[PDB]
């Protein structure tokens, strides 16, 4: 029992004319969906999310895993990382443990294993890769150069990846999470 | 007779200012079009489709058949898996079974020909080829040097060619079921 | 004689609503033109048109010759296939004959020869040429090279080309008609 | 005194929704006007202009020179042809003129300078460049080693290439009016 | 007495639909923004500008500094040459003053220098960086072989850029303005 | 109470024309929307920003830190520089400080830290490493090649990389202020 509720409904039908422009709405939502069509925040598949806002500090490439949620809270920034194939080696001729010419060639894989791309993400150091890849690649390369000697690397390539492959597990774990293989194509010099 | 059932019909040639403006929709359902053109479901006839819900489980690297059904209901995703070359090859040295070292590699080859994509794809493991590529060969090449090869190192990857198969053709079809061939390309030090 | 037909040429002379909308529709069309410049059916660069309709059948990946027509029958598809440079060559190192290292390396040519790939597309067996051009590259020199000898190699890498260039042709054609040139850059070992 | 003549301009103050509407044409125009932004007739740079018909065969792969004219006759097409570098070349071991085994290698260069690309359109047959490129360099390659010695070969590749140089302006000649320059990187083995 | 002024006022409203159309304008000015925001006339920092019109000799290869200026005049064109990495060198031996093989390979770079390159390009003609690389070096560079000896070039293949050093100045001059650096990578043959 | 205060709410509203025609408005800002979706001022990622007015061609090479705010007033531009991978290396045999023939070769690397793009762009110049990557590598190797000798260079690589650390390091930071290794492959002539 209340007329404000009945009122109420005689509004609807009362102005008609709001209703017809109602439809010049929908076509502009056509219109706008397609700006859509080219980006998106869902993780679509084989991808993970992060999460950053404008005021703070930028992500810096880091995938965990898949979830159904959108960007659409209030202070979310879309910003995520991608696998792909990943080329970068180098052939170094040094050596410090048996006089003559040595060569030494390391290079490491990244592999998307298990999940936890946004604790590492600020803990994994500036830049992404680029900074600690060649410098996890360089650095154990120089140093097992000297510790192995120019005889037994001359005899097998891939046995002075042995030593080096418990070396560059902790290193390479150092910064983050990952399976990598450990295995180098190098050219000894004489 | 029913009276209501002409004044219904007489509303399809009289209908009212929808009429009117129905004509900005078939205007504006050509632009919407545009965005469809960029992207679909159903699968053209050159690639096989796959499926998958908002919920987790996403799918990747699977292809089955053509047909007309995609992305209909409202727990499907769309995500499919393109034919395309694949480079992945490596030497592996190793010295066990011989007076000096022996070189024993090989590659593998995946070529989804028809065995159902979607029943493998969680099975195989999501974009799990990196992880099996250089853990089935890497590990091959390495029972199968230990086994014999002193004399055999340079007949090798002549004769061995084909004991690297054997081997090899129970690990590949064990990910998947799946017709493909393998070979490598050897060289021994000596 | 009839009043209707002079009824119907004021359908012209007239300022109805409909003329008002009218030119929406003039407008809205060149905005689709754009969608439909993205991609069309006939066919208009130097390459031939292919058919094939929503079925498990199917025709991709095959070119025939030129013809002025649209995709508007009822039940066609565009799916048409382009040619251009191929680059794929191997060296292979496979010796018996004679001693145990030889390396051979032969390139295949692509050449649209007339026009018969609707017939040859479902003829050419699943894929394209990446199917039949290692399949075929590899059979036809693992074969012939078991034949000739080591130490003739070393004298010249093309008189192999004349042995090949005969069983070659036999085999390039077993899929389709097209003309192809043999020539063989390899290096061997000894 | 002609009262026609004021009629014509009585009826411009007479304009109801022609006013109006007439705005909605000259807004859409700057719409069509991007569809246009991707493409269009008037050559631009350095491009020449060719011409073809739907049922008139087709032209492609050549250009003439610049003109202002836009393709809004009634019959003509857009398809031309672009310049760009051109990287091309083999190194081919040939032996018989003399008893040893001298090497001949060479490759054609490509110029859009001068005009006869419509003319050699059709001239040049169906295929383009690819059919004419390894063509003319596998043919006077075979056909001047046969000629020339091995011994006057070796002494300089140069000076082989110098006999050539007569022939390839010849063949050269064929393909439209261009001038090439004779020049090769080869080596000879022994 | 004073119209203008009397007039400037019954200019303003121009009846209800007048301001009520106005504003479809407004929107479509919006519209026409999105075609242009992939193109523009105005150089962006880091381009210089190059001036043509439809008439004869497009321009397109050259640069101007940067300017506040749009391609809004009355006959201008918008065609503009970037700067960017170039790539480009020779490895070959030529055997000429020494009956031994004296080689030579000099590559060239491209410097961002302003200068003028307008002014040059009708008087550089087409195909610049493509026919004046080869030109100025594979010219110096073939023909010097003649001019020194193997003997003294096999000592150190820098030894050599000395001379041309000088050459090459004279030459990158030539056409256009640009700074040239004197290097040389080189292999020789004994 | 004031009449001003009450009267500015009938001047609000605008009857039922006016408030219909708004509609229209909010429509064409959802195309406006598109355009922008393409570019935008705001950097992301792990990008920084940089600033010029239109007048030149100048700050372009350059990265700070991240913060809201980006092209807000009218005398700034959008032009941003992005850290990326750097192939820049030669190997420089030279003989000078000895007898025989010595090889001396150095690379230079340069990074982004942290607040020093937009101070050193007009200093460092408008993307000025390809002039000062080879006139600092070739400088410091023809200096400190003729310095040392080639008894102590060719005893290892690495040692002569030591030395020239210390000039480089002040030669890098001279340019402007950044953290980067230097290290070349070097090869020398016996």
């Amino acid at each position: 029992m209340a007329q404000n509720l009945k009122d109420l409904a005689g509004r609807l039908p009362a102005g008609p004319r709001g209703m017809g422009t109602a439809l010049k709405l929908l076509l502009g939502a056509g219109a706008v969906a397609y700006g859509v069509r080219e980006s998106v925040f869902t993780v679509e598949g084989g991808h993970r999310a992060i999460f950053f806002n404008r005021i703070g500090g930028v992500q810096q490439d880091t995938i965990l895993a898949e979830g159904l949620h959108f960007r659409i809270p209030w202070f979310q920034y879309p910003i995520i990382y991608d696998i792909r194939a990943r080329p970068r080696k180098i052939s170094s001729p040094t050596g410090s443990k048996d006089l003559q010419m040595v060569n030494i060639s390391l290079r490491v894989l990244s592999r998307p294993n298990a999940q936890e791309l946004p604790s590492m993400y600020q803990r994994l150091g500036l830049d992404y890769e680029e900074r600690v890849l060649p410098s996890i690649v360089n650095e154990v390369l120089k140093s097992v150069v000297a510790k192995f000697n120019a005889s037994q690397l001359i005899t097998q390539r891939a046995q002075v990846s042995l030593l080096i492959r418990r070396e560059l597990t902790e290193r390479a774990k150092d910064f983050s999470l990952i399976l990598d293989d450990v295995a180098i194509t190098e050219l000894s010099f004489s």
